[PDB]
RNA sequence: AAUAAAAUAUUACUUUGGAUAGUUUAGUUUCCUGGGCGAUGAAGAACGCAAUGAAUUGCGAUAAGUGAUAGGAACAAUAAAAUGUGAAUAUCCAAAAUUUGAAUGCUUGAAAGUAUACUAAGGUAUAUAUGAUAUUCAAUAUCCA
């Protein structure tokens, strides 16, 4: 057989079927672009950089 | 010999200190009833959440609280808004339940991370050992054409 190594033989691979749903989590994003951003800095550092570099 | 400044002695008032008396939402012991945790993710740990919070308490991205059921007019340190078209308050209920931790895809130091499959993100599942069933195999191991 030109080789001397035996390896596990390949055997079917069937992909995971569950019966039942492992999870009834409600399908919803709570990471949104509501909740990303609380709220912008108000501090007079951060109201300088709005005029000059265009930056929020 | 002499003076009473210091010294000493007693009482009253004051002070430093916190004994004594009165008091107790705290303990100790005995007894009665249970002894009701966790892969449907526990106990423990971390972080976060209040209009003004640092701790503590309560809670988990629905945050000092949501629904339902009881309950019936308060809360307060200050100002707001809501409220008999139902405020506080209670619960073996319902929803929801961050990161970890037996911690379980792989890694984990104070580590930031990362693979595959199913349903760009998000969400699930994938540790080790093990019982039953199904399926694909391996070994002439026993026969056997």
């Amino acid at each position: 057989r030109y080789t001397t190594a035996f390896h596990r033989p390949a055997t079917k691979n069937a992909a995971k079927a569950p019966k039942y749903p492992r999870s009834l989590k409600a399908n919803r994003n709570k990471m949104d672009e509501f909740s990303i951003i609380k709220f912008p800095l108000a501090t007079e550092t951060a109201l300088k950089k709005i005029e000059d570099h265009n930056t929020l």
